[PDB]
């Protein structure tokens, strides 16, 4: 059972481990967060507006954090090279900061004794991963890697069956994203792009994705034949992917429906997800799924052109994603 | 100066009587509404949580509804039919009641004195208009007539552009909506689709729409070429619609908008605006523009298939055409 | 073990239910919803927005609604006299609809075969109970009860323990409520206050409520010396309470703590709850006390002058309160 | 005409400089914000999410922004002390950053040539004060002051009015405030108070508040007899005050209602508000009063203890306070 630290107690980070701590399928030994000491951690991973109170014990206890009588080593370095991973055992780290996502800078946590870097988000140059779409061409000689995105891993999924099966010519999808922790309560200085800065409560705010284009780099016959942006809307959790498509091979939505299922009940079971019942976004809170194909909300203009519907919760899919990646990665020492 | 009445004191009722008063382009004179009587429709009337207050005065005056020093007959029937529109003087009558759409149960209104009928949503048989698309094809043989959909009048114009220009070979749209009177406050029973019952304030909601399909009665060539759906999302006010569709003629981004800006400087201004600005849902309250383009927002993929985006303020845009359709109909008496 | 009936398939109505199937108290038998046919009770019950998808089995099996195996009588009557509650087996009705509050009207439910009715809302003339205040008072010769209201199980309990203690000399409170079926999604027609028909999504709404001058109903000493009113903010669902009062006896803000802390670890276990947790409102959703005591909010003047606060689950709290009742008197039958 | 400088640019630095700019009381020559460019000033200012859309002219021109055809000389220091105030011709600067509220960190604008400094937030040392309750107080030896804050200016003025006549024994205030640039999207590191840092869209959030406190420097009678707290909910902005206190002399409800009219009929004419209107927080959007009494709101237990409520847009009342006050500087000049 590999052990993982964790850089970085945010939504991903908190959520990372409170999955990690509920399927056993790694074991977190190391947390490290200069914004937040060890009696505040107490209270963020116990208590979570999204997610409900956490199902176990949560205590600060000779300066660790014990979960579930799992003591974790807390560490407050505000630079990554200066985390002493080695001492606390933590072999894998999972880079969920936001601010450390290049090759390089990532990096420097095997400085200080990790043997591997997961980014918990897309990089720029780190090889980018999707659990059942390209994890199996992951192998030892890499150091550090990346899971993409909330999105990506979404997409990528639902993507792969549509283009197995009838191929995509091209498309272009469109996400209505839940807020998150970059936005602003009231209007004020965005980091990054302007639009971004605006009331979060307010507006539907457009907001621009690498999403689709990332789906070309974990299935390399879609590079260049995806695109597509974003838009933020005022409701904490959960979001949906529309993705419109042209088909080479002819194909019609019940047979869609049809691929879409199977792939949902062999390989892809526990990623890709398919439901036929009449569902909104909150009922998809905490479904650890990284995409749910919606067939009643989908709609095809014709046999070549459709728009094709998949939910998925941004926080607990990608979560859960993350560990299963890891766990996948052990396996493979 | 054409006489109108106003049946149904809801959202598009009290705004398409605001909008009357403001541009005096016809004289609202009798509105009939018998969940809301005299006095709780000068309370309706003169505050609205998302127009603000009426600008002038409201007032219960010998049992008429006096704006801006006009007085207006008050009819509380539950029968149109039975409404006494004759009486009154009003000559064009606007169904906002969304209970009598189809082109016989408007028609009461004819019964009661009424010359003509504007019926404020789609309509199953009734023939369809959009300002600055298609009015010019009404003629006065027509008594009952329906003014299509909010999303219609936000499509329609943008496709119409689009279509002159290049050519729309096949299009899907999907409309971030924002709630409306028709959805709940929290889960409860649906009047007609299941999911639309859902709490509004809590979830991103599916819903199927003919709005896309309707742009084919407007504009005839793009008759079978186009559909789409929605999604519901916790705002009061404001929506967006994301058009994808393939070109006949090859469209560089930059051409699209060049022909979309001029469109909006000639024959459609007032009805298609544009816009580079990094702009937001509530940049667009109470713009009386029927769809704006947002140049910054769209994206393409390559020059025949395009994703455009297009805002606009589901009440106020709607209200105003409404207003403008009737100043229309009346110059041709 | 009692055999129930419930009128009205709605928040309260479901949630009863749902509560009922969890704790095994009581045994519901039959529903009854003219708005709600047999298919969309399953959809209904099954997924929550505000409390999650529901943990167990819900299906519709010969006409009848099967939960975690148990089948339950339906009924579509739009007049309580004509349900038939005797051939289905059902000694108490819970009056949930919000249309049957009078001691009169939900009477009709005892022509149906029925042996008492307790109704889910405050009541003009029956007698109201609030668990853990005032409900051995109850005794058999009692056919048609009230459980009070969500907001008068959240202030009574709290209002016993510190008028036992250190006497209410008088006192007024306020309660900033979670938004219900009852408001709109935006302005428009409302109910009975005017008010209560803006867009819940967009105001703070000032309403009135009879629930502190109840608790001088189910505290007799205390009646005539508490009222207070209401404040609707946009959230699903939890409720707080805020009661300002003047003490007759003085109480250092730590002995009420102290008092208020060993009322919930002795007698109103399980009713009013204790906390100097940081806590927010959503840390209490799902949660079934019907109030619980926030040490660190509240704030005192002086010995005399102080103010309180509580939270409570104004769907869930209750729900379990209605059947934690049905079970108290089920004991004396 | 004072000519004003304006440090941060924030919610309230922006609305101050639009408020400056519509009664042209003041004349802002000035503004620093080191996280904000000229360019992305202009953004900020143009589009405002819940005031609307500047009514005038905003453009970057010579490195300036002009407002309404006056430029604006523009600073980008972190360091207050480094900001030449002098050489642009600023006399008085507001201090609305939030980081220099104490009389020697606000001082340091003192040393780039400024003359006097008002901070826009309550202050540890600085004298505060509040239009219509103690603005007479203020002489030019002082060179450091502090306007106090949105609450306290709702507070005073009503506290000032009801202690005048009938005395305020003791009191206990809440009050129910928007959402700030303060609080987080989701579940985060809170600046400060740990509950702060919870979802500001998901919850009602206890906070606590000096105002009621502040009320007794402003109102020296009142020093010691008042106290309160706040919840935050989930709104973009306006804020209501609920305040609980016990009358020396008694007093129908509607002798509190005569006098308060009149007192907003008078001397506190557009500082303090009344209503007797069916009114919500949205009716009150871009109000500029200062406190607006609610009459069909409040309620009252005997002639001793009362409960008065009061209304108020956090942004621009407070906004229109500050400009206020340096006009009223400038005329002791
Ligand atoms: N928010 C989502 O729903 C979501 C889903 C998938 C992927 N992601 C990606 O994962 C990352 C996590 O985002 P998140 O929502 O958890 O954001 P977050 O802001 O909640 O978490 C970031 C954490 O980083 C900590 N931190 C900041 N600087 C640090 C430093 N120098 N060293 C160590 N810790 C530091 C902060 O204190 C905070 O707890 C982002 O890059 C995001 O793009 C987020
Ligand atoms: N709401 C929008 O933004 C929008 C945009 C485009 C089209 N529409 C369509 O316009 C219609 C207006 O919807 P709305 O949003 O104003 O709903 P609403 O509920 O706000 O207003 C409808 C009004 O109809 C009144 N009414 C009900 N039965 C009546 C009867 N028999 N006679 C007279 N009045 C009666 C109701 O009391 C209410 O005041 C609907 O068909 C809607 O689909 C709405
Ligand atoms: N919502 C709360 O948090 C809460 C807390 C305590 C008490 N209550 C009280 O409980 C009652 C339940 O309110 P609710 O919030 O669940 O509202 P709701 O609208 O969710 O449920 C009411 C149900 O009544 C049904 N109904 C309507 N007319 C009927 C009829 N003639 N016969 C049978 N069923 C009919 C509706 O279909 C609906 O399902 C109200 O009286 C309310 O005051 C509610
Ligand atoms: N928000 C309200 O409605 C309201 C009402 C009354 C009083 N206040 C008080 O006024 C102050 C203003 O709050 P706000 O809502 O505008 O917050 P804000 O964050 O919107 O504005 C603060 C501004 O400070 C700028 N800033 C940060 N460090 C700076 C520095 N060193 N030099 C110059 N500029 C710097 C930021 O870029 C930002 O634009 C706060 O102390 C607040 O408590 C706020």
């Amino acid at each position: 059972k590999v052990k993982v630290g964790v850089n970085g107690f945010g939504r991903i980070g908190r959520l990372v481990t409170r999955a990690a701590f509920n399927s056993g399928k790694v074991d977190i030994v190391a947390i490290n967060d200069p914004f937040i000491d060890l009696n505040y951690m107490v209270y963020m991973f116990q208590y979570d507006s999204t997610h409900g109170k956490f199902h176990g014990t949560v205590k600060a206890e000779n300066g660790k954090l014990v979960i579930n009588g799992n003591p974790i080593t807390i560490f407050q370095e505000r630079d990554p090279s200066k985390i002493k991973w080695g001492d606390a055992g933590a072999e894998y780290v999972v880079e969920s900061t936001g601010v450390f996502t290049t090759m390089e800078k990532a990096g420097a946590h095997l400085q200080g004794g990790a043997k591997r870097v997961i980014i918990s988000a897309p990089s720029a140059d780190a090889p980018m991963f999707v659990m059942g779409v390209n994890h199996e061409k992951y192998d030892n000689s890499l150091k550090i890697i990346s899971n993409a995105s909330c999105t990506t891993n979404c997409l990528a999924p639902l993507a792969k069956v549509i283009h197995d099966n009838f191929g995509i010519v091209e498309g272009l999808m469109t996400t209505v994203h839940a807020i998150t922790a970059t936005q602003k309560t009231v209007d004020g200085p965005s980091g990054k792009l302007w639009r971004d800065g605006r009331g979060a409560l307010q507006n539907i705010i457009p907001a621009s994705t690498g999403a689709a284009k990332a789906v070309g780099k974990v299935i390399p016959e879609l590079n260049g034949k995806l695109t597509g942006m974003a838009f933020r809307v005022p409701t904490a959790n959960v979001s949906v992917v529309d993705l419109t498509c042209r088909l080479e091979k002819p194909a019609k939505y019940d047979d869609i429906k049809k691929v879409v299922k199977q792939a949902s009940e062999g390989p892809l079971k526990g990623i890709l997800g398919y439901t036929e019942h009449q569902v909104v976004s909150s009922d998809f809170n905490s479904d650890t799924h990284s995409s749910t194909f919606d067939a009643g909300a989908g709609i095809a203009l014709n046999d070549h052109f459709v728009k094709l519907i998949s939910w998925y919760d941004n926080e607990f899919g990608y979560s859960n994603r993350v560990v299963d990646l890891m766990a996948h990665m052990a396996s493979k020492e």
